[PDB]
């Protein structure tokens, strides 16, 4: 970066040098009127070259070489280490009418050299490298580089600062800055809302960490210290980027300039290094299961010990809430999300809240903030996937909704925003809006294939439903009841064959079989799927005054996920030898591929089934292994 | 694109079938209980696969034969022609149980198969090509696809919409939509301020063209015509790129399915065209003039002569505005900036009006709307330059404004904004401030050198002037007077000597120098410039109370800029043998590249000069030959 600074009409320059610099110098502006040549001076650590018309020669410390003044022959000045006391860092410039070779006039250049950079760990390993050259932008992918802000979801001390991103303005030059400089970090207002940054103003007095840049606070003096010094800053981002932000934040530092009171001081140098707060990120069934969450009343009993029977079959934890007064019955899963955020240096899961009328444990991020499609029971994410060449490595988002000319209901615009602008889950609409309570969990889920990389895509299906249970029908079975072991639901002596005489439940569910393949299309198109990654499991459903769909027996697609390990909502279906023939069509779907099934009963409390589960659960899991920030997203 | 279709138990399904998809058909389903096996035939123009666990194997017209029945075992259906009158087209599936070779049950599936496509000229032709696969996205550069819309600037008639965007869909089928099932095209509400779009809805009666999607209209139900048919659509831009607005919308059709009053309807098939709205584009000087607008009290006969006599040597023309009540002095440079928009079919240019207290041809758009930084003279643009390996093929934009920390003016963010939401034009902020109206095109200017590709940045300097009145001081001048010929300024008796003796005046003008010298960094830095690139041309501020500068005599550097023709503010500088020393000095700096110099005397009328102008100039130049849609922006 080349930098002006002129010799002064018959006086001396005094000026800083920043190193990475270097100066042009206009000599002629300073020469006398009538003066014909110049010669010049410098000292050991000044490199001087004068510059004629493009033509850059070298000039020794102590020469008697003359040039021609000429506004187009200048110098161009150059130090590569930084004054100490011990310096004297100059340029001398002597002028020479046609007459006499003894000097008629001289200007010096006095410098002070310093090294002045704000550094930040562009290069993404943990560690605050010098003065990257790429750190003052931000590119996605392998090869990409700048720095990384993690959001910070919770007089400061040290210890607490913890988890948050190193920023080191490191300086090397003499004991002071010469009189009227001085050294400021700045922020736009724009990004004080983004950002906070902490350091230690006085630590002479202690370690205390205080609040120096971010909201009212837009820009901190900083104290100079001579020899090699490091002056150590925390940053934290304060919120996610959204519809109105797209996660970037930049911080400066300025050497400034006094002119004179009344008038700005002039911005001599300025270095700028550029962050990406890390987005929201969620976890998709196929990753590692580390805590079950579970909420019910406190009496369901048998729904407790068979999850918690479940579970030791794994090497999870289980986690048991129980019900509040200003959160739904399902809330673990319809009003918290478990996702998580990762910078290079550390990650941790973050949980989103929604509770119902408003408001886990240290280890985890919180972020608090309408219809039943807000509820996150109709947010999901699918595993890794390619899609005609485009590769998603951390899944999509998944968010029901209606018919965009349909004028039915939809998920909130900030919600949906949110997700948008976190970027790397590429978000997809489906439809839910068929469905009375309208959340995507009630028709699909993902499980993975034991012992392979790969996953399958499980749809509830009616025509799955009528089908086995025409053939029990055929079979003779037209009798087997359901419900067995509801005592509320007893006096309706519900068979297959009463099931099946029911013209206008069967109609009801052709149509709800027309809305679950007009999903299954947008699942197979938007993530790259075939009949081959499907399993379709039995559902059936009554249908509500406004058309929309409530299970008729408990959706068995909405299931814990753990691996190899699969809870599946006890669907209490028609009895053949003692058997619910749903769950033992459920195991001969998915036991050959080496999946575990484990039913478990979450109704039998209530004593019957009217559509709407009382229990909920939610699955803490390991992180993807892909980091984000090698990811190539599509330019928005 | 697959799509599902199921055979219904014990009935007949009719579809309509869209070219370019095909259809996945579970045949189980419909299978009676008991039944073991089936067998299909299929009309002509029907291709039908028998997809088992992954293999697939085409199955003739009528074969006999069977493959067992299983949820693994299916159907694809293709079609690669739409059916017409003559068409019968179908699938048959017959069903059998382990007794007998006859059936005992079938189940239909009968298609009508149409073509329904939405087209764009995506490949920027200017030609709607059929159906460009790429016609969903929008990307930039020379291998870029997608189309281009235009902002519209000013019952509809046919020739009034030549300026638009054509949009046609294309179907092709029997003489009607087979019952319940109708073809609709739509945007979303977002989109529906930024875009309107055109058609005749009843041609039997006429042409008229009438608006069908746009504000409050986000649907249009389109009537279906038999045979091969297009129904052609007019697109129009109805805003800039902004903050909130990338410049991208979307238009949508589909095909939607009458499923039963009360319920929405659904999109069988759907079909999308995205649009990018151009950009407003700034012209530098470098661009070959067309017209030289100009602004001045009427009386000022000097001025107009003068300016007269500039263009007629060139191919210009010169218009010729007057003062008016609601206008600056200066208006036509500081209210009105022409720049130009371009769609591969038309494009023009464009003038963005700031009228001072509020509100040139019909071959014009026009676009209509705070301190003097506001003003257009604070507007400028470079011409095309490649810094540090990245090329602004369009130049970049200009703009004035103060430090960050000094407190001082700036820009409104609106036009700001504005600016940086056209993207092609990268703008970059200099330093305006310390000039008292606060214009960039009070210290800087850029010219072509005649007979190359190259230019100079032109910067006003005060250095330069006072070594030219020290010299000619040396050379026994001092006495020489300015301002001669302006009656109100002599009694002033303004001579070198008296300016070189004033001492206060010097101080401000070092200091105007140091902020012209930062300008001078920027602008080698953002644009890649070196000292050779770079002429400096003599200035003189005079200080007000608020520390900011206004010229002491008329600013050389904002000047007509036509080709090798430039038209200078005379300066009224002293008098060294009957000729101006300035003008001599400026000559000798800008003839020798081939420039020819005419000094434009636009203060005498006045008698005096202030630091004020009261005329003002423009000039329209034609369009980048660079296409702007070929440029690749940094992705923000
Ligand atoms: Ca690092
Ligand atoms: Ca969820
Ligand atoms: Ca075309
Ligand atoms: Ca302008």
């Amino acid at each position: 970066r080349e930098r002006t600074v002129r010799l002064q009409y018959g006086s001396r320059v005094e000026a800083v040098y920043v190193l990475g610099t270097y100066l042009w110098t206009d000599v002629y502006s300073a020469a006398p009127a009538g003066a014909q040549t110049f010669s010049l001076k410098h000292s050991e650590h000044v490199w001087v070259e004068v510059v004629r018309d493009g033509e850059a020669e070298e000039v020794a410390t102590n020469g008697k070489q003359r040039w021609l003044l000429s506004p187009s022959t200048t110098l161009r000045v150059t130090m590569s280490q930084a004054s100490t006391e011990a310096s004297s860092d100059k340029v001398t410039v002597n002028y020479y009418d046609e007459e006499g070779s003894i000097p008629i006039d001289q200007a010096g250049l006095f410098l002070t050299a310093i090294e002045i950079s704000l550094d930040v760990n562009a290069d993404r390993d943990g560690v605050v490298e010098k003065n990257n050259p790429k750190k003052a932008s931000w590119t996605w992918g392998p090869e990409g580089q700048g720095a990384i802000l993690l959001v910070n979801c919770d007089v400061y001390s040290k210890e607490d600062l913890k988890d948050m991103s190193q920023m080191i303005l490191r300086t090397k030059g003499p004991d002071r800055l010469p009189a009227g400089y001085e050294i400021v970090l700045y922020i736009s207002m724009s990004d004080s809302d983004k950002v906070g940054v902490f350091y230690v103003e006085n630590p002479f007095f202690g370690q205390r960490y205080i609040h120096i840049l971010g909201r009212r606070k837009l820009y901190h003096v900083v104290k100079y210290t001579g020899g090699s010094a490091e002056l150590l800053f925390f940053v934290e981002g304060l919120c996610f980027p959204d519809e109105g932000f797209s996660g970037l934040v930049s911080i400066h530092v300025s050497l400034l300039e006094y002119m004179a009171q009344d008038i700005p001081l002039t911005p001599i140098f300025t270095d700028t290094v550029i962050f990406r707060i890390a987005p929201w990120i969620m976890t998709p069934n196929i990753l590692p299961p580390v805590s079950v969450f579970v909420c019910c009343m406190k009496d369901n009993y048998l729904f407790l010990k068979e999850v918690k029977n479940l579970v030791e079959k794994t090497n999870c934890e289980l986690k048991v809430c129980f019900q509040y007064l200003n959160r739904g019955d399902r809330w673990i899963q319809d009003e918290i999300e478990f996702g998580y955020i990762e910078a290079p240096h550390k990650g941790f899961p973050v949980v989103l809240d929604s509770p119902r009328d408003g408001n886990l444990g240290p280890d985890f991020g919180y972020v608090t903030r309408v219809t039943s499609l807000d509820s996150f029971g109709n947010l999901e994410v699918s595993p890794p996937v390619t899609v005609n060449g485009k590769t998603y490595p951390l899944g999509r988002i998944l968010i029901g909704s209606s018919f965009p000319l349909s004028g039915g209901r939809r998920m909130t615009k900030v919600v949906r925003d949110f997700l948008k602008a976190q970027q790397v889950q590429a978000p997809v609409e489906l439809y839910s809006d068929w469905l009375t309570v309208g959340h995507v969990d009630e028709f699909m889920s993902f499980v993975p294939i034991p012992g392979t990389k790969k996953f399958l895509l499980l749809m509830a299906s009616t025509s799955a439903c009528y089908k086995l249970f025409r053939e029990k029908q055929k079979d003779g079975h037209g009798e087997a009841i359901m419900f067995k072991g509801l005592g509320g639901m007893s006096s309706k002596r519900i068979t297959i064959n009463k099931i099946l005489s029911n013209e206008s439940l069967v109609q009801e569910n052709l149509y709800f079989q027309r809305c679950l393949d007009w999903n299954r299309d947008i699942l197979k198109k938007e993530l790259g799927l075939t009949e081959q990654d499907i399993i379709d499991l039995p559902a059936l459903f009554k249908m509500d005054e406004d058309h929309r769909a409530r299970a008729f027996f408990p959706n068995m697609v909405n299931m814990i996920v753990l691996d190899k390990d699969l809870g599946i909502p006890k669907p209490f279906g028609p009895q053949v030898e003692e058997e619910c023939c749903l769950e033992m069509h459920v195991r001969g779907l998915l036991e050959p591929l080496g999946l575990e099934c484990t039913f478990i009963d979450d109704i039998s409390a209530y004593h019957k089934f009217l559509g709407e589960v009382h229990c909920g659960t939610n699955v803490r899991r390991k992180p993807f292994t892909f980091k984000w920030w090698h990811m190539v997203p599509s330019r928005r």
